[PDB]
């Protein structure tokens, strides 16, 4: 009954997911904690995503401020448990990713882990991408073989789909290996557009999008991306799906109410998973939802209607809360490098095979 | 009595030096391979030694060649020994520093581990000042430990002087415990200058400094900054002593003879180590010298000069070729991370303590 700590911080950035899990026969959930992502650093990762000067400097700094605030939300949670850090065998960080170049080999994720051990007291597995981009694989995403040893049915053909910033799925065919793709983009845009117009952080129950009409001419135009005809191990982020990309494809069309545009952006997150998710897996049974897209009442219910021969649910119905499936991931990766496990999944990822996936920080 | 790979890339950016050691009662070389440093890759790994545009995306394609070139290198010696990497227990990876910053609480070092354990099929140890930063150490220097281990002798008093683009010294005072700091440059200036100059990339035997005259007012001058003052633990880089810094001494003075700059230049580095170790060790007898700067006839000649008290000798008199120096101390470090010893010395970088240096990434 080893337990273990998930750190994970997503591209949305909405804030820091903590878990701690026992991992026996089987991962269970003792608890969890959330750091809301404070405005500064929020904005200083959003810097980082995209080319700028002084990077090295500037990345160095805010990874010492996002560590900081990693550990003060650890020992938050390990003091509200009443256990210390002697109880936990290993933090499992996925850190936090400012750039993501498949195309050209490299991800980039910050998190100093060598920092994260000596705050914490407890050893840190990090930096799980690199060796499977290292092995010619995309590097993204990672959860499939822990959405494999959970949800792993033979009698049924499930679709594990998160939605956070960005849609990703995994497919648990019987008899076939596991397989998965980033689907597009989830929560991204819709926040994006919230964000540029107006000035929030996301449409709370998607009640913006369903004020408004779905312009049928402009969701063509988005689903006209390579990106959406591309099949297989592919994975995508903030380079390719954001505002300027949707400002572009704006121009050219005529002015349309930003509600209109909101609602078309849901559209096109229901519309790139399912018919990706579906030309993937047409016999697909049960769709399993989780991260913070579960919590959208508008895209749930579409996804629904768009895939009426699947049960649409989020994986709050088999037990696990949807908002801490990644954080109990990487908190279940962390086990798999001390056990000398692959993390990845080849045909996931397109690597040239099964590979230890990490690095030790010891405290 | 296992075998272990030191990887090791220093600030003079001449090239990549790897050794193979066995690690049994004692440390014993079994071979080295110098790989001289491509001339692109020079240039491009000291253009990111300033902050420049597009760092992170520059640093991590820069990072693929100089693993490419060490798993190289790795590959030709085992081949060249007829040894399997099955046969290797671990590689120590210290990477290339691209950014030294312990004021800021940072160190920078490439070297993408988890594709050096990709290629290798070795795994890799690496990252190993960072948690001494972490500590609140200088990070530097980092042999200190190993030079205890190899030349504790405790019947005489001596100095370990690592001269390469900087000059460090480890002093071994029976009794004490292990003291050190970056003395200065060592031969980074007198490389930078022939390189702005002539465009050499060194100093042959010191001869061209050797053909000019030292002059009294630059070195006065040059020996006024204050990193010469300090004492106990410190650390610099090219941040500090640069062809930038020393021509704002240059423009101060009148128009010098190019050679008597150089010859000031090799002043410079012989008095600000042999002030500074005699400051801190004044009964030393004997001065252990490896790094590239024992090769410097010229240099040798004026340290022994200036330290008559002592023997100046290269470590080659006691067993151990100068040149080799820190890469066995990096495959060192890596069978000390394995057994879950310190690799760091708090009365020499100034951590709050002893700590496990580096991070495993397992082939
Ligand atoms: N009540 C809600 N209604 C609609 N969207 C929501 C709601 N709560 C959260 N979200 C969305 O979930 C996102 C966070 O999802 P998350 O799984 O944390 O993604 P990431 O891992 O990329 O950070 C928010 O940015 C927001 O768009
Ligand atoms: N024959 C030589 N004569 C004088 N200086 C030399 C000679 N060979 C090497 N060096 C010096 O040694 C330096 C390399 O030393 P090295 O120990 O590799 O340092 P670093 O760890 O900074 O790379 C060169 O930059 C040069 O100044
Ligand atoms: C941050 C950094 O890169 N420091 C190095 C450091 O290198 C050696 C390996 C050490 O860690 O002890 C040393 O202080 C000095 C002289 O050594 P070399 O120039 O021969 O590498 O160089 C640089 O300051
Ligand atoms: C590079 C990167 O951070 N990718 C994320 C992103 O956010 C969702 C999706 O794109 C997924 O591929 C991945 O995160 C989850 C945890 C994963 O690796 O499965």
């Amino acid at each position: 009954m080893p337990r273990y700590l998930g750190l994970m911080s997503g591209t949305s950035l909405d804030g820091m997911d903590i878990v701690l899990i026992e991992q026996g026969d089987r991962t269970t959930l003792l608890a969890s904690h959330y750091l809301p992502m404070p405005a500064g650093l929020r904005e200083d990762i959003l810097a980082l995503c995209v080319p700028g000067p002084d990077e090295i400097a500037r990345a160095a700094e805010v990874e010492q401020r996002w560590v900081a605030l990693a550990a003060q939300g650890v020992r938050e949670l390990l003091l509200q448990q009443q256990m210390s850090p002697d109880e936990v065998r290993a933090i499992g960080s996925h850190g936090q990713t400012i750039r993501h170049e498949p195309a050209r080999h490299f991800t980039v994720q910050i998190g100093n882990p060598a920092l994260l051990a000596e705050l914490t007291g407890i050893d840190v597995v990090a930096d799980f991408r690199r060796r499977d981009v290292a092995a010619g694989g995309q590097g993204a995403p990672l959860v499939p073989a822990f959405h494999q040893a959970l949800f792993g049915d033979d009698d049924t053909s499930r679709a594990v789909l998160n939605i956070g910033g960005f849609s990703n799925v995994s497919l648990l065919s019987p008899g076939k290996p596991v397989r998965g793709f980033d689907c597009g983009p989830g929560n991204v845009l819709m926040d994006a557009w919230i964000h540029h117009q107006r000035g929030e952080h996301f449409d709370r129950d998607g009640a913006w999008a369903a004020s408004g009409q779905v312009n049928h001419a402009l969701l063509a135009s988005l689903l006209a991306d390579e990106f959406f005809a591309a099949r297989g191990p592919k994975s995508t982020g903030r380079e390719r799906f954001n505002l300027p990309w949707l400002q572009e494809h704006l121009a050219r069309h005529p002015a349309l109410p930003a509600a209109d545009i909101q609602a078309t952006l849901l559209e096109l997150s229901a519309r790139s998973i399912s018919e990706s998710l579906l030309d993937a897996q047409p016999d697909c049974e049960e769709v399993l939802v989780c991260g913070g897209g579960a919590f959208n009442t508008a895209l749930m219910k579409r996804l629904a209607m768009l895939m009426p021969e699947a049960r649409v649910a989020s994986t709050d119905e088999y037990g696990i809360p949807p908002a801490w499936m990644e954080g109990m991931a990487f908190a279940w990766l962390a086990h798999r490098f001390l056990e000398r496990l692959p993390g990845n999944c080849p045909d996931v990822t397109g690597a040239l095979g099964p590979r230890t996936l990490g690095a030790l920080y010891p405290a």
